[PDB]
């Protein structure tokens, strides 16, 4: 819990690029507390000297410098809102980008822990909490302050003897003000957390919506949504209870100071030294300051939610991200893989799910892993592609160990077809070309289409590849969403390629031209198929069981097959 | 587009219930009102008495009155704003459960076209800023409201002839302010699409995250969210321009009533009777009445976002949920299914998926439906569960059709597996029984995991029944996520089981355990099994051939394999 000017000296650095547009600011909102204060000492002389037997000495030309100072007050304020304002938002889009792209780099490690909720609600509730103080409460609680310290130095000058008494209630207004300001950081870090929790059920609910209606999945959810709701309403609850009382004692502690200055100025020995016009003035002025008062503690619960959500993006934005701790650089892959002695336990686990693999992926060849559904066979693809470091051993590409190869010349050297296959909602077009569409003409896209057998159904669509596919492709059947995966990895050219379950869903005919359009592309490109269906696979140059999660048996289909293995029973059952 | 009074009087049903704390709260409010407004006028007393004319000064009650009438104008204050903010946070969660409980109502028409970042964004932003808006803003608002009403009857009661300008610039006040706050609604109702793009684009980066490492979306994804932080940045930048000179303008409006007092008091031959307490509370009186204007003004722009977002939900809560209509309850259902000439065109296409179907499933007896990957079985499937209404044809379901049953009484006559399979983050048994947690025992849901093959993964984990699974299951591999949802459909008694690919990522000989396992239930069962592993479906009653959206052949194994059709061709290529 940081203290409510600390997190501004943490924060300073992002704002630092801005400060030349805060210094107009500031100026002009030292020039709008000058204007109103002044305008405040204006009943000064419109009772002393403004008021005599037939005399507007002062009153011939007085409301045209009304006027003339609200006109300057104006544009003062204008101009200092909208220059603060400005420097909100360009700080809120640096601290949202920067947040988007810091979670977008996070190791799978931590994804696979973390609900989707609790993410979300990070980008799209604490960020728009603090564009919200900052943009809104901000301007208020900084012009407020102008004001107060105006009314301040104005009723020092008038009469410090009627004024003493600002020294002593300044402490304890003080001290009000912080005790009641961590309190309110406190509840809304807690607020921030239950919306969290209620943007995760909502997203629980609505990514497995079928299954909700199918199992009658009603009276569950709602119940559920009813508990975090109410939790959210009671954590509000709590941060009102705060201000509300908050606001009347601070007021009634203010309110000593005007009583005082009354029993001061009701001792006829001190009200001789004064006139009219200065008693009223300082009334008036220790009236009206009590509206500033009121204001910046009512408006101060907003701003402390802002700064509490500031100090919980800053902290998470100093977390670690993926180990990018590889130095060199490659272009092209020549397409060998090796494994050595490789073992390497989940994260929050006992048993590891390797426990020694001594895999080699030969250039320019095929391996394919049969084996039982339960053994190191994703794990294996995830590993040669650095979702997951190693525990102990060593694992190669081209023979310096894939630890030295930074993220990005990494992954662009393998083409991945995920068992779980995801499409984002777009063209068709787009989903084959992710992240390249502007290097791939759509003569590309439409090769790596009819390579995968895609082209026959897009064809039937409504705009061929123009078609929208809907939120993960739910527009099209399995069997053709596992078939634009398959043309999105085959566009590419990466000598390193895994098929994670290629064919899970599709037919036996629809694989059979999918193998035939691999055996004539796939000819001097590594490939690494896994696969149940033992015939998408028995033209690999090496076969490889894994059960358990050790390897036990390598070898060529024929090889394997006479050697009554577990090959053989699972050959002999299909 | 609605009026502030507009949406109060379409959202008093809502808020009619709690009247008791609103009540209370006006009545603390007038209280309030009241004391703020004697404390201004204390100012006239103490002038002509008093300070002026000091014969008198024996007045010495007033610091005494002073602090009692704070005291009294903090507890109305207090009790004010928290009986506000009950029946604000009350409302605020009555809509939040409202909107949740109807979007998990929608068809799933309208879940298979709109992205659930959007959603998400209506249940975490918009309701975010009603609660914020009705919560701090409002008591705010109607607080300034109550001061201004304060002060106009206060300076009516002392001289009218220096206060009937307020009758002539209430008007333009209020046009002023009416005219900014249409602006305020629109640019908010802007701000809520651009918030949802934001959220759709990180949550596309999220749940696609995969997709992003493989194929280096790092760059076009960092584009992408700058755009749209863009753009919610410009329209704040927008609404600030918009407050930030509707606020000064109105300031200066109000001035020209200040300016005109002031003209008035120059005139002695008319206003020769003004003691020189009372034209100084009038003036005071304009001074700490323009206050809460700008104050009103500024705070203005949250309390109009949240009368937008509370539009906006307005015109979701009253949309057209799923039809359910007709209202024959079943208890359990003889599983019986026929269809007639069934015709079914998906929302949004121009050529219908299935047409001309005839179909029978007798109860006690499985029917296997198999093709191509991009014929009609998957829409076979969701029809019969009534995701979607048939074009043109009627369904049947134990002797009645499918649109007379009502929706919550059909679905718990069918439990499904489906492809793509989905599973929530929670412990295994809590998923294996999703919706009837505290229904079926534990002993229930380990004979369930025992028929669907999956107690030997289930029991190595660490936590044994208890383990998380991880969000979508992703701590599992796609084998042990498939044999989960197949416990889950297994554990309920529903007469009707529906097998979408249900081993699809299995290897040979747990798919045949897991049939095996399954071959026990099919004496009573009626189950519909959808299946490319033609080994799997050997023993089906009767096989019917989906091909593009016709049957095309139907039968046993073995007068189809005599006929010499199309499944001789899917067969010869096993
Ligand atoms: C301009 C420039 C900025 C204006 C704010 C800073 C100056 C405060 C001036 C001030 O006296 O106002 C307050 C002090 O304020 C505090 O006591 C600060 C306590 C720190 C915690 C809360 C930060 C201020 C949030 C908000 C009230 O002081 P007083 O009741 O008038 O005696
Ligand atoms: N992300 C993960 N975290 C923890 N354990 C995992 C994870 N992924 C897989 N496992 C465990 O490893 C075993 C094998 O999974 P894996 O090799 O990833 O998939 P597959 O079995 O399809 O090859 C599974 O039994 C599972 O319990
Ligand atoms: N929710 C949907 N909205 C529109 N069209 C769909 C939807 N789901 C499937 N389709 C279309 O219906 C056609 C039939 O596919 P489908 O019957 O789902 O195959 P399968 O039954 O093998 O899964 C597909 O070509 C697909 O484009
Ligand atoms: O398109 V399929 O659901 O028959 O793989
Ligand atoms: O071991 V698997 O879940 O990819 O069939
Ligand atoms: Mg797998
Ligand atoms: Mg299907």
């Amino acid at each position: 819990d940081l203290s409510t000017w600390q997190t501004f000296r943490r924060l300073w650095p992002t704002i630092a690029p801005f400060k030349a547009g805060l210094i107009v600011a500031g100026v002009a909102l030292i020039l709008n507390a000058a204007s109103d204060t002044f305008m405040l000492s204006l009943l000064k002389p419109l009772l002393d000297d403004g008021f005599g037997k037939t005399d507007r000495s002062v009153l011939v030309w007085m409301p045209l410098v009304v006027i003339g100072l609200m006109i300057l007050r104006g544009i003062t304020s204008y101009v200092s809102s909208y220059c603060i304002s400005w420097v909100s938002g360009k700080v809120v889009m640096t601290m949202r980008r920067r947040l988007f792209g810091h979670m977008m780099g996070m190791p799978v490690s931590f994804f696979d822990k973390q609900s989707t909720g609790t993410l979300l609600s990070r980008i799209t509730y604490d960020s728009e909490q603090v564009a919200s103080s900052s943009s809104g409460a901000l301007i208020t609680v900084v012009r407020e302050g102008a004001s107060i310290i105006g009314l301040f130095i104005m009723m020092f000058y008038y009469s410090w003897q009627l004024s003493i008494i600002l020294i002593v209630l300044a402490p304890i207004v003080s001290i009000a003000i912080r005790v009641v300001s961590k309190r309110f950081r406190n509840i809304s870090k807690n607020m921030q957390n239950t919306m969290g929790q209620v943007t995760t059920s909502a997203e629980q609910m609505l990514k497995g919506h079928k299954e909700v209606l199918i199992f009658g999945g009603q009276e569950v959810e709602t119940k559920r949504f009813d508990k975090v709701s109410n939790r959210m309403r009671l954590q509000g609850m709590k941060m009102v209870s705060a201000s509300s009382i908050s606001d009347p004692i601070i007021q009634l502690i203010a309110s000593l100071a005007l009583a005082f200055v009354l029993y001061a100025a009701s001792f006829p020995s001190v009200m001789d030294s004064l006139t009219a016009g200065t008693i009223t003035v300082v009334f008036s002025s220790m009236i009206a300051l009590m509206r500033p008062l009121k204001s910046l503690t009512n408006v101060n619960a907003q701003f402390q939610r802002g700064m509490a959500a500031c100090q919980t993006l800053f902290t998470i934005l100093d977390s670690e991200q993926e180990k990018d701790e590889g130095k060199r650089v490659i272009e092209r892959a020549t397409g060998d893989v090796e494994f050595r002695n490789v073992t390497f336990t989940y994260p929050g686990r006992d048993v590891p799910a390797l426990r020694n693999i001594n895999l080699k992926i030969p250039a320019g060849k095929t391996v394919a892993l049969v084996g039982r559904s339960g053994s190191g066979k994703s794990t294996i693809a995830s590993l040669i592609t650095r979702f997951y470091d190693i525990d102990e051993g060593e694992i190669l590409m081209d023979g310096h160990d894939l630890r030295e190869y930074t993220l990005a010349s990494l992954r662009n050297q393998v083409a991945l077809v995920s068992q779980n296959v995801h499409l984002f909602n777009d063209t068709v077009a787009n989903n084959i070309a992710y992240a390249r569409t502007e290097q791939y003409s759509r003569e590309q896209i439409e090769e790596a289409a009819r390579m995968a057998y895609a082209m026959d159904f897009i064809n039937k669509m409504d705009n061929g590849l123009d078609t929208v596919i809907g939120e993960n492709g739910v527009l099209l059947s399995g069997g053709q969403r596992q078939r634009i995966a398959i043309a999105r990895a085959l566009l590419r050219d990466s000598p390193i390629l895994i098929l994670d379950e290629a064919t899970s869903a599709l037919d036996t005919e629809s694989e059979r031209a999918i193998q035939a359009a691999l055996d004539e592309l796939q000819k001097n490109r590594t490939s690494l198929v896994i696969a149940h269906r033992l015939s998408t696979i028995e033209k690999a140059d090496e076969i490889v069981v894994v059960e358990d999660g050790v390897i036990v048996e390598r070898g060529t289909h024929n090889d394997l097959l006479e050697h009554r293995g577990v090959y053989a029973q699972l050959h002999k059952m299909q």
